[PDB]
């Protein structure tokens, strides 16, 4: 079995741990969990039936029974935790966005590469059967010659502290726009944009509120998206060519419905766990099973979200937030 | 009764004439129709039961029984027909877009104004009960403080000669984007944009193929739209604020469904005519009844689509097509 170590005991680590404990026991085992104090770690290990608890991430990195670390910390704490785990020879699945700016991602990627260790950014949406089916539709040429595509992700998250906080690098782009940028990149074959235009406005807590981006892609196609932590949007994503449109229905970030030229297709989520902190949390199973398949094949990154594309997504996101003057200490 | 004169006998004039002939006989009468030859005009007058036919527009302008002229010519022929009718003291309802560039619209508007004559651009969408209901939702503040809105209009019209022809000023912007620009202007109170960014690509017939625009509006709100004559899009339009979203469902340009914060509302079209050349053609009744209400009140333009806003819509459209190098002889 693939032996997992859980870094951080917040809500997302809770969901991911519950998912891993629904998978075949001969394929995945949760062997250890670290928190920034032993107390929190033991409470989590007892609730989730993990056999070892640590009060520092460093102790988890050093556990020789852990093969892969899941870094579920808040956004600004991803980098140090990843770097610790890689220095200790662990594979790492890092939560999204992998880092808060382009240089953090480059640093993590250079480290993983220099040590021949697997690293993947947990962009869970890419592994949903719906998303895989859209990629086939594109490979098959069903929509004809591409023209453009548009994604949107907006909800009123003003009462979700995580989400609006400057100190945790929250705001529309890093919480929600990350899903729009990855979708547009995916439909256009992970290609670097030729040009980006941005409009948006800030939120009174120090982060961005609502942001729309236009991206020129190579071969005369382009994408746009809108994200927001105050305004509710359609929360769909689409791609259109000369023969028609494919759409991933709301919830786009976690789609189970694909519509192609008016024809609907539903992809049910796994049955458990239910009651996950986050909508459709059960769908995290797909990325978990993907990491095991990569590691069994001896791969040092995923073909579905390669490290060079994580770097490009980071470059894009950083360019967008700089265009509207939203700077971070890290940069 | 309001006495109408029909200029041009194409498909749209066919639909508008059929609509007017379903209205109360004491309110609207179709008294005359002109075509560029008598033959075509008589055939149309016989099919549509109009009592007078002319083989030139000038003869219709001069008919003292005509009170209002409906100019249904192809795009580049709007200006000369409008100018002829206004010089002859007729009110004019001119089909969309009123002119092919900003100067044509300014010229028509200056002429109407200098003569104290009603002129309105036939932006039929604005008069649908659905659109009026969205304006109320906005006036009521139901969506909270505005944030942004997005419209799209795309279909494969490559086999519709009108639509792809350079000589008739076709293409995505003048055929379909005009609906997106008017919607965004309407939700943002007809205000002039502070900035416009554009990406798009040309079509091999000499006109634009697919075009996406980002528009900054005053008060930190913005809109975007995508239009295309090759790629099928969602064909919905939406506006979102801090308390939720309103959407006009497909067909946006001709909506009968409004969704506000998840609550659906349907507005049925008039029952006749049926079998109109254009989708939901029966809805042209609303703009026809509006022109009569303006004229009965002695108004020289519509408060719903004032001439200064037609000028601004034209200015926008022209700026967008220049940004992607699509120039016309007229400019
Ligand atoms: O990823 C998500 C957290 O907001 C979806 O809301
Ligand atoms: O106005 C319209 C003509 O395309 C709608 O298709």
């Amino acid at each position: 079995a693939l032996r997992w170590g859980i870094v951080s005991v917040g809500l997302i680590s809770s969901d991911f741990t519950a998912v891993l404990q629904t998978l075949p026991r001969s394929e995945h085992q949760v062997v250890a969990v670290a928190a920034r104090d032993l107390s929190r770690a033991k409470e989590f290990a007892q609730k989730h039936d993990i056999p070892k608890a640590y009060g520092s991430y460093e102790e988890l990195a050093k556990d020789p029974n852990v093969e892969v670390a899941y870094v579920g910390t808040q956004h600004p704490q991803h980098k140090a935790a990843v770097m610790l785990c890689l220095a200790a020879g662990k594979a790492v699945l890092c939560e999204k966005p992998m880092g808060v700016n382009a240089a953090e991602v480059r640093e993590m990627v250079t480290e993983a590469r220099s040590r021949g260790l697997f690293l993947m950014e947990a962009i869970w949406t890419r592994f949903f059967p719906a998303s895989e089916a859209l990629r086939s539709v594109l490979a098959q040429g069903t929509l004809g010659d591409l023209r453009v595509a548009r994604a949107e992700f907006g909800k009123n998250l003003t009462h979700v502290p995580r989400a609006v906080d400057w100190a945790q690098a929250g705001g529309a782009l890093l919480d929600l726009g990350i899903y729009c940028v990855q979708f547009i990149s995916m439909v256009f074959g992970g290609q670097k944009p030729e040009k980006i235009s941005v409009m948006g406005r800030r939120h009174e807590t120090g982060v961005d509120d609502t942001v729309t981006v236009l991206l020129q892609y190579p071969g005369e196609v382009h994408g746009s998206f809108t994200c927001s932590i105050t305004a509710q949007l359609s929360n769909t994503a689409s791609v259109s060519g000369t023969k028609g449109m494919a759409q991933l229905l709301n919830p786009c970030w976690c789609p189970t419905e694909l519509v192609v030229k008016g024809e609907h297709k539903e992809f049910l989520l796994p049955p458990v766990p239910k009651n996950c902190n986050f909508d459709n949390g059960a769908g995290m199973s797909y990325e978990a099973k993907h990491v095991r398949e990569c590691l069994r094949k001896g791969l040092k990154e995923s073909p579905v979200i390669p490290l060079v594309e994580s770097e490009l997504l980071a470059d894009i996101l950083e360019e967008v937030r700089r265009a509207i003057g939203v700077t971070f200490p890290q940069d």
